[PDB]
């Protein structure tokens, strides 16, 4: 599969034609205030430098593989372990977030993909209710170099070629996300690439993460994908809610 053309994703995986897909357009006025949505809790995200982590250009994103021991809870008894994180972005003067807010597309987006502690492996969790959970935050331009992001972005030149990888020192993985874990939207949807399995709990933070202009340009201008193509605009079009109601943790 690829962004932009064939093969049609439903031929790759029938689940890509499900009724309840991601990403979606978030309309805050239509979101349901749900006070059971408590602040997200992360444990073990502050990593030592060794052992190193693998950072890979997989042709459709840059993905950092996360080690064992990163625990995340959506609430009491809703426990998960982090597997990996990756990014979605646009191109010179064009935004490339997956989720939108009232039609607004943000420059870029981070996804941190987690596996329910009830499952030993991802393949067993695919399509099961709440088997996977993704934390999603928008990346916007701020005035300062983001030092946590710089640790990844400074290494993209080493992995410019499709299918290449490098090792990076461990870092505070929570520093790639907003400091506000209280205010967010949450809904049930799908993986945004094949196999597009449903039952995924998506949490999209209110607060955004700030990268420099230079950093955003590095993200979108360094990596190459399938063929001789720049790896850019690597986002799926928004999918209709089709009757799902997005919940918000704040009125
Ligand atoms: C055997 C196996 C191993 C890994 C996967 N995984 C697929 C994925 C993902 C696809 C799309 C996303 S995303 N853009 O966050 O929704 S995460 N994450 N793990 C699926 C099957
Ligand atoms: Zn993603």
């Amino acid at each position: 599969w690829r962004y932009g053309g064939d093969p049609p994703w439903p031929r790759v995986s029938p689940a890509c034609a499900g009724r309840f897909q991601s990403p979606v357009d978030i309309r805050p006025q239509l979101a349901a205030f749900s006070p059971a949505l408590r602040p997200l809790e992360l444990l073990g995200f502050q990593l030592p430098p060794l052992p190193e982590l693998r950072l890979r250009n997989n042709g459709h994103s840059v993905q950092l593989t996360l080690p064992p021991g990163l625990e995340m809870a959506l609430g009491p008894g809703r426990e998960y372990r982090a597997l990996q994180l990756h990014l979605h972005w646009g191109a010179a003067g064009r935004p490339g977030s997956e989720h939108t807010v009232e039609g607004h597309r943000f420059p870029a987006e981070i996804h941190v993909v987690h596996l329910s502690t009830a499952f030993a492996r991802v393949d067993e969790a695919l399509g099961r209710p709440g088997g996977l959970a993704v934390l999603a935050a928008f990346l916007e331009e701020g005035p300062e170099e983001n030092s946590a992001y710089e640790q990844l972005l400074s290494r993209l030149e080493e992995i410019a070629e499709e299918g290449s990888e490098t090792q990076v020192p461990g870092l505070d993985i929570s520093a790639l996300l907003p400091s506000d874990f209280s205010r967010y939207f949450q809904y049930e949807g799908s993986l945004t690439t094949p196999p597009c399995a449903q039952g995924v709990i998506w949490t999209v933070f209110n607060q955004t993460v700030m990268l420099s202009a230079k950093q955003l340009h590095t993200l979108s201008d360094t990596l190459w994908g399938p063929g001789d193509s720049r790896l850019q605009l690597n986002f799926r079009a928004t999918q209709p809610l089709n009757g799902r109601v997005i919940e918000a943790s704040f009125p």
